[PDB]
DNA sequence: CCGACCCGCATCAGC
DNA sequence: GCTGATGCGA
DNA sequence: GTCGG
């Protein structure tokens, strides 16, 4: 129900889900995501598939999915996927980070099914996996925006302890005042780092945060972007907090502000921006703002020193973070 | 009728 | 050893 | 799966 459709959108996201890690059909993943997005929004308990169909991202097959939910409180397929013993299996499995959908059918395969045969079979992880499988229960956790302002302070000032001149902020949902985020997503830059030209830049940093027992684990780096675990310290005496994800990118200072707004979104505000922004003659991507040629040919990037010189470009008044829900 | 639907890093396949 | 494909994660 | 060239 939530409000108003949660059953319908429950039973989409489920449907999602299955076709992502057992079908491995990734548009129609997405298919289904976008219409559980559409259907969270629209303000009216829906009473029939057809009432639904009018909606953008809904077709026949989602509406006749629907009418079978209302009539029958229920969906005959999403029911025998739940009590076929592999589809939940590899569903469960991609649960774990570092396992998708390809790696959770060959386990199965192998009838490795749930943590404690992880648990078991340990060497027949990656690193990753192994990672994913230590915190299964923590990565799951949401992040509380509280805790979200502390991580935040922590970044920033051991950034500015290894170089005053880095540039570090905190974006994605809690950029635009989220109440509470899944993982943490830092943009990073360095004015000796631009497109066209020292080293070391994001390494110093991850170095730093490890160094004060920030960052406790690594799932992946390389120059330019890291992935790995992080976590709060505790009271001393309170009970320690939750690992989580953080990922930290290195983009180019003169590429920096694109990324900071292409990352902080929403993403229906990114496709809105960017549509407003073509019929005004301009492309931008999370790198550039291009102008537009009259045959359509996309010319050299234009200066772009603040998330406001990108509004200033396309004629649209400057909106702050929390503003961009759309 | 039928193709679109938006890259960094770790690891494998193959040479 | 290397190059390119694939998986993965957001 | 849904949309649209
Ligand atoms: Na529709
Ligand atoms: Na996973
Ligand atoms: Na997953």
């Amino acid at each position: 129900q939530e409000t108003l459709n949660g059953g319908i959108t429950d039973m989409l996201t489920e449907l999602a889900n299955f076709e992502k890690n057992v079908s491995q059909a990734i548009h129609k993943y997405n298919a289904y995501r976008k219409a559980a997005s559409v259907i969270a929004k629209y303000p009216h308990k829906i009473k029939s598939g057809a009432e639904a169909k009018k909606l953008p991202g809904v077709g026949t097959k989602i509406a006749e999915k629907i009418d079978e939910f209302l009539a029958t409180g229920k969906l005959r397929k999403l029911e025998k996927i739940r009590q076929d013993d592999t589809s939940s299996s590899i569903n469960f499995l991609t649960r774990v980070s570092g396992i998708g959908p390809s790696a959770a059918r060959k386990f199965v395969d192998e009838g490795i099914k749930t943590l404690e045969d992880l648990r078991k079979n340990e060497d027949k992880l990656n690193h990753h996996q192994r990672i994913g499988l230590k915190y299964f229960g923590d990565f799951e956790k949401r992040i509380p925006r509280e805790e979200m302002l502390q991580m935040q302070d922590i970044v920033l000032n051991e950034v500015k302890k290894v170089d005053s001149e880095y540039i570090a902020t905190v974006c994605g949902s809690f950029r635009r005042g989220a109440e509470s985020s899944g993982d943490m997503d830092v943009l990073l830059t360095h004015p000796s780092f631009t497109s066209e030209s020292q080293p070391k830049l994001l390494h110093q940093v991850v170095e730093q945060l490890q160094k004060v027992h920030f960052i406790t684990d690594t799932l992946s780096k390389g120059e330019t972007k890291f992935m790995g675990v992080c976590q709060l310290p505790s009271k001393n005496d309170e009970k320690e907090y939750p690992h989580r994800r953080i990922d930290i990118r290195l983009i180019p200072k003169d590429q920096y502000y694109c990324g900071v707004l292409y990352f902080t979104g929403s993403d229906i505000f990114n496709k809105n921006m960017r549509a407003h922004a073509l019929e005004k003659g301009f492309t931008i991507n999370e790198y550039t703002i291009r102008p537009l040629g009259v045959t359509g040919v996309a010319g050299e990037p234009l200066p772009v020193d603040s998330e406001k010189d990108i509004f200033d470009y396309i004629q649209w008044k400057y909106r702050e973070p929390k503003d961009r829900s759309e």
